[PDB]
């Protein structure tokens, strides 16, 4: 279950906040976020528990952060409730590996 064309319609839930193409806006640019540090865009103003995490966004840490953002980063400035199916986050993770 890694379909990148289905991850474009799931990324329509993200793309009012997050762009990919340099702009930022409400959330940062996600252009290769799979394998980037937590708090990893030099320019965007991040929250305290996002900066105190560090490390990396793996295709596994993103799979439970994209369904409960406040369970993995407790007190994030990301105003997002969660994705429901494991196919929704796995298809989006397959999209923004290639589409960046
Ligand atoms: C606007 C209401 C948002 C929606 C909808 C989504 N996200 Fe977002 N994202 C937003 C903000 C304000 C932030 C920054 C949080 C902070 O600490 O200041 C974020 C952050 C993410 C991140 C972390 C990126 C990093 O540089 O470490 C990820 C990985 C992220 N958001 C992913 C993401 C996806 C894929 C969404 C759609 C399913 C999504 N966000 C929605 C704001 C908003």
């Amino acid at each position: 279950m890694a379909d990148p064309a289905a991850g474009e319609k799931v990324f329509g839930k993200c793309k009012a906040c997050h762009k990919l193409d340099g702009n930022d806006g409400v959330g940062p640019h996600l252009n290769g976020v799979v394998g980037r540090t937590v708090a990893g865009v030099d320019g965007f103003n991040y929250s305290d528990p996002m900066k105190a995490h560090g490390g990396d966004w793996t295709p596994e840490a993103l799979q439970e952060f994209l369904t409960n953002p406040k369970a993995v980063v407790k007190g994030t400035k990301m105003a997002f409730a969660g994705l429901p199916k494991i196919e929704d986050r796995a298809n989006l993770i397959a999209y923004l590996e290639g589409q960046q």
